[PDB]
């Protein structure tokens, strides 16, 4: 009926390739038993959408990592957005997905455009470059604490916490336990930055606090869900930077298309999220017995999704494993998809967009050029140094 496997989707080898191992847990079914872990898992694109837009069957409440919260004590208080259920999901998303709006995109895009060609300009004068730190990094380290309203001081915190916690939705071994055992001090200042007096006027902090008088929320919500934007919305823009100038690098004749029309810089970034999926995978709990893929699956069980899988299922994809500029993308969940769809997608749209014009207007050529370093996270994709030589038009 059910397939047990016992590959483990968290383990360094799965982390460094997991491509192979993707597909032997699609074609096993549409749905398998990971034993290493006692969990579910749904690989291939259909099943990890039926699964994302059924929220009521599939829970967020009881933790969207390994761990369900009816057995243990979540690691910091629950997300008041992402590990809630409609209804209580509802008006906190209500509230952000304005904050995070098309007229705030309105309002910052020249800035983020600025800071982009700046970024791009500086770089061109060093040629050689890490396109990490020096720039998946460096960009949204420029635009969005500002974009925040974080004060100067303390910032370096804020890629270590994020990186906690998406380890911390991994299961308990090595990279979360330790990733746990280090985090007093980035979660003592990611907590103190979300209270109101810390978060600079008209920033996206002061703009929640500032939501709090609507019947949507309350003031004593404000401060998780400006942690909420604290925890997502820095690392995830990072590895998806990193990964479409990954791809730029490992295939130049899609540079070539974008740099002869800068137009297709948000698909180019859109693909690449697709192809590289930075959040690779994330968890439900069933809150009834459910029928899945021929599968019946009790109530209380885990169930992983596997996003970048989903993402490069050819049952759904044509050469999924071709990175193209030109694809169309929608559907991809590489943002998810359903009630708690990236509420945050309009800003790494827009990073990453004006990151990719930038590139597509100014550099020639993206050479790699020195051994490439991958990162790994129980649950975001990504490089940790990518050497590349930069050649201006
Ligand atoms: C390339 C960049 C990003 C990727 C790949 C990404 C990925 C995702 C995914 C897959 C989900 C679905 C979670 C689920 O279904 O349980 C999600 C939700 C969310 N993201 Fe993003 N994200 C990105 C950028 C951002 C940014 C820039 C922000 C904030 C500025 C942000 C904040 C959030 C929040 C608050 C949620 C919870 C939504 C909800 O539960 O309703 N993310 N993200
Ligand atoms: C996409 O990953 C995350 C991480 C944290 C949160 C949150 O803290 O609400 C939401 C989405
Ligand atoms: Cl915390």
């Amino acid at each position: 009926t059910i397939p047990h496997l016992a590959i483990d989707p968290f383990s360094l080898d799965f982390f460094d390739d997991p491509y192979p191992d993707q597909q032997t847990l699609r074609d096993a079914g549409p749905v398998v038993y990971l034993d290493k872990w006692n969990v579910y898992g749904v690989a291939r694109y259909a099943e990890v959408h039926a699964v994302l837009n059924d929220p009521t069957t599939f829970c967020s409440s009881r933790g969207v990592g390994l761990s369900d919260f009816k057995k243990e004590k979540p690691w910091r208080p629950p997300s008041l957005i992402l590990e809630a259920d409609p209804p209580a999901h509802t008006r906190p998303r209500a509230v952000l997905s304005k904050v995070l709006s098309p007229a705030t995109m309105k309002t910052i895009r020249d800035g983020f455009a600025a800071a982009a060609d700046a970024k791009v300009d500086e770089l061109l004068q060093r040629g050689c470059i890490d396109a990490i730190a020096d720039l998946a990094e460096a960009y949204p380290l420029s635009v969005f604490p500002d974009a925040m309203g974080l004060k100067q001081e303390g910032r370096e915190h804020l890629l270590p916490y994020a990186g906690l916690v998406f380890n911390a939705f991994g299961p308990p071994n090595e990279l979360r336990q330790t990733a746990i055992e280090r985090s007093a001090p980035h979660q003592a200042y990611v907590n103190e930055q979300c209270q109101r007096p810390n978060l600079a006027p008209g920033g996206f902090g002061a703009c929640i606090h500032a939501f709090t008088d609507t019947g949507e929320i309350t003031p004593d919500e404000a401060p998780l869900l400006v942690r909420s934007l604290l925890s997502a919305g820095l690392n995830t823009t990072v590895n998806g930077i990193g990964a479409a100038v990954y791809c730029l690098a490992r295939f130049p004749g899609e540079l070539q298309r974008l740099r002869s029309d800068p137009t297709l810089a948000r698909n180019a970034f859109e693909e690449a999220v697709r192809f590289e999926s930075p959040v690779q995978t994330f968890f439900r709990t069933t809150t009834r017995e459910v029928e899945l893929g021929g599968a019946v699956i009790g109530e209380g069980e885990k169930v992983l999704m596997f996003l970048g899988s989903a993402n490069r299922d050819p049952r759904r994809w044509s050469d999924p494993d071709l990175y193209d500029i030109t694809r169309k993308t929608s559907g991809h969940v590489g943002f998810g998809s359903g009630v708690h769809m990236c509420v945050g997608q309009l800003v790494a749209r827009l990073e990453g967009e004006v990151m990719l014009s930038a590139l597509a207007r100014k550099v020639a050529a993206i050479d790699i050029d020195g051994p490439v370093k991958r990162r790994f996270n129980n649950t975001l994709r990504g490089l940790e140094s990518l050497p590349v030589k930069l050649t201006p038009a």
